[PDB]
């Protein structure tokens, strides 16, 4: 199912011995999963952490930590070549003495570690709030070329069903500018996982039917992106029905790319997409993939609480795609 | 499936023999329905616009218009009375002779009768926009008690799988006083089909979680609605995991009402709860039962142009146990 997904993730990432760091070194989900990413050499994880508080814990667990590096902030040499790193891309907003208690952070500490190439992405989020992953990932790592946020992408899959739904994580309200984007990012999301991109930005009309602020918001938003990205195969103002079952395509809105055959769905707001994509999950029977952010300038995504140590390999897995 | 649940409704319903007011006349999805309804004597349908033109077509779709009545504006006996009684309820907003131009309107015709008793719900949409039949049922008919606007829900099934959904047809962007409303509404639709209400008003985050004015809104929703009806079972600002997966209810939110068994979701916009119904249907497989209008001071319902001409039989239905 969403299995047969990830070995073809895992088999563009393993070998090239990519370096993932792992803030949260103390836990054990993200051990379990460290410890076998390194026993397998699927790629190079680094966790962070007090060395012999990380050996100990990794022993009552029964595990080892084979090809597993520690970096602990209170001991790192590269430090100050860091704190002074960090005073530099925060522009003046950071002391030397803030810079250096920032630092201490194992959430920055592996994030100005990624972003000085001594790791190539960042994995956080089993035990802090997904905002103290993505703060740091936007003060220090920043947002590629012409992308001006992240959002949260979410691959869908039943047995042979695989698509991509459009911020349904970070973006609360995102406007015709943020929309537009979401949708081009998403689909590039979606070429890692060998989708072919054919989005459709939904809405609770379509192409015409109601004419309010939100659905011109949506509209204005596939001109935007139909204007930058001309290739991108992407129509504008789709309801779920026009956008899934071809049959409804052509009577709500023929002349148009998408056919009812739309894989990658960008939904209009944060309150739609969430609501979303759970209810594809627990009412659809959909398995789907955690909050994978993406437009950063390294891989850097974040885990649920209370996720599972299968779930921290798997992000893994997707993190170091992001980076390859 | 959702047949078991009609039968429920026709259970009601057939004998009461309730008058229902369908302005397309020429329809042939009306006329079959209606067609259909009047034969077996379930409910009196009065279907509006020419007789011999009616009747001329009920012959080439091989149908009889037997227990059916025909009504045609420009021949209407109380024609007079009702154009007084417009301009009346007009306020003032009506001249005489726009009165007259306006009831000359099958929708406003078919409305002014249901709204002088002389019949007892009207059913339109078939060849109209939902704007043109929720119109005159705003500007004539209007909102029960303490209700200020109409919202739509869906029923919702899958085989013993029933829940209602909350305003994904009429209110664009709800406010928590909307939204309270839209709850407590949706609550008593429920009941007509013989659901339990529990109501849970949906979000991007449970209890707390995040705190936005999008999260405040539903939040706030939920107060003003546990205030105005404090024995309804319903508590707020759900995810919709809170909202339908036990688990998550103890984990997320406990000390709650509604324990992961809602059946009955208020959503927070017009955004999220179109796209939430469809999602539901085609990816749930989940049969969905087009907007019907609630909480007016008598029954409006509007079918999609191009519905099923079972369709117009089941809105009948429903519209009619609204009444009764």
């Amino acid at each position: 199912g969403m299995a047969d997904l990830f070995s073809t993730v895992q088999e563009k990432v393993a070998g090239k011995d990519v370096k993932i760091v792992f803030p949260e070194g103390l836990d054990e989900r993200i051990l379990e999963a460290v410890s076998k990413l390194a026993g397998n050499k699927v790629l190079n994880p680094i966790v962070i952490g007090n060395e012999n508080e990380i050996q100990a814990k990794a022993k009552e667990l029964n595990l080892t930590l084979g090809g597993v590096k520690i970096y602990d902030p209170h001991t790192y040499e590269g430090m100050e070549d860091l704190v002074q790193a960090f005073v530099e891309r925060r522009k003046g907003k950071a002391t030397e003495e803030q810079a250096r208690k920032a630092l201490l952070d194992e959430n920055y500490f592996g994030t100005m570690l990624v972003y000085k190439g001594l790791a190539d992405g960042l994995v956080s989020g089993a035990a802090h709030s997904t905002a103290d992953t993505v703060r740091p990932a936007l003060q220090i790592i920043k947002t590629k070329e012409g992308v001006k946020k992240t959002s949260g992408v979410f691959i869908m899959a039943r047995g042979e069903e695989q698509y991509v739904f459009a911020d349904c994580a970070i973006n609360i309200a995102p406007d015709s500018q943020d929309l537009a984007e979401i949708a081009i990012e998403s689909a590039n999301t979606a070429k890692m996982f060998d989708i072919e991109p054919r989005v459709a930005m939904l809405s609770f009309s379509t192409k015409g039917s109601a004419k309010s602020d939100e659905t011109e918001k949506v509209a204005d938003a596939v001109k935007i992106a139909k204007e930058k990205a001309p290739e991108l195969t992407l129509d504008g103002e789709f309801q779920f029905d026009a956008a899934f079952v071809p049959s409804v395509a052509e009577k709500k809105a023929p002349d148009s790319e998408i056919k009812g055959d739309a894989n990658v769905f960008v939904f209009p707001s944060l309150e739609a997409g969430n609501i979303g994509y759970k209810i594809a999950q627990r009412l659809g029977n959909f398995e789907a993939v955690g909050p994978i952010l993406q437009g950063l300038n390294m891989p850097v995504n974040d885990l649920s609480r209370g996720c599972n140590a299968e779930d921290v390999y798997n992000l893994a897995l997707i993190t170091a795609a992001q980076a390859l």
